[PDB]
């Protein structure tokens, strides 16, 4: 079902995380922790104490497609990434699953000129409704037991 999702997004913030490369987010997805360049980091950390949920949203460049979204269950503290990187960030997948971008297109970012969502610089906030139902669309992941996440907020 999507009642403990919907759950988990309320009134969640969302991040657009973009990498050059599937080996990172491959990464991310086996180890649970994500590392950005500190300008992000600090935001990602004023973030993560001002809300119920901060939620990542990945894509990898030129793939045309998101490839899953998790939730921060950390800051950044101090990974063998394909690259001045800042913290670790521990986080909890959502889901793994890929959503392309043709999916999408009727969703766009106020934060970011009503641009559509998949347009955005690495580290573009996405406005509340707008990354809600970006989350919606993925396919549901049948892997992830979101009790866990829940007792995190």
């Amino acid at each position: 079902g999507t009642s403990k999702l919907k759950y988990v997004l309320q009134d969640a913030r969302f991040f657009l995380i973009k990498s050059n490369n599937h080996e990172n987010v491959s990464l991310a997805k086996a180890k649970g922790v994500w590392s950005t360049l500190p300008v992000n980091e600090k935001k990602l950390n004023l973030a993560f104490r001002s809300a119920r949920s901060v939620i990542l949203i990945f894509s990898v460049r030129e793939s045309g497609k998101f490839q899953g979204f998790a939730r921060l269950s950390s800051e950044s503290h101090h990974i063998h990434w394909v690259l001045m990187l800042g913290g670790v960030f521990k986080i909890d997948w959502i889901c793994r699953r890929e959503l392309p971008f043709t999916k999408s297109a009727h969703l766009t970012n106020p934060w970011n000129e009503h641009k559509p969502v998949k347009i955005g610089r690495d580290g573009q906030e996405i406005e509340l409704e707008c990354g809600t139902q970006l989350c919606l669309l993925f396919p549901p992941d049948e892997s992830i037991d979101l009790y866990q996440v829940i007792h995190k907020m």
